[PDB]
């Protein structure tokens, strides 16, 4: 299973505002560094591979659709659990020959 931390209270809710980049933990979204380009934290979604070992990947790294080629899920803001991509696979050509 998963560690699903108690709740039932919604309070102080973000809102839409315009931040700055820094390098320094400000939202408790760091989960998981990506294991490519080594983004911390990782701004973006949160994915990581179900077949590999100590692996995990962002949703800039995962726009390229490197390491798709396994079987990857992301997660969701507080109160949810991950889930199960799409078979979202356009790269079907292969110019390897053609
Ligand atoms: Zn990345
Ligand atoms: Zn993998």
């Amino acid at each position: 299973g998963s560690s699903g931390s108690s709740g039932l209270e919604e309070f102080k809710n973000s809102s839409k505002l315009v931040a700055a980049a820094e390098k320094e933990r400000l939202d408790k979204h760091l989960g998981i560094p990506c294991n490519n380009c080594k983004q911390f934290p990782i701004e973006g979604k949160c994915y990581k591979c179900t077949e590999c070992i100590e692996y995990h990947l962002c949703q800039e790294c995962f726009d390229s659709y490197c390491h798709l080629s396994h079987t990857f899920t992301f997660r969701e803001k507080r109160n949810q659990k991950w889930r199960s991509l799409e078979k979202r696979a356009d790269e079907v050509s292969g110019p390897s020959s053609g």
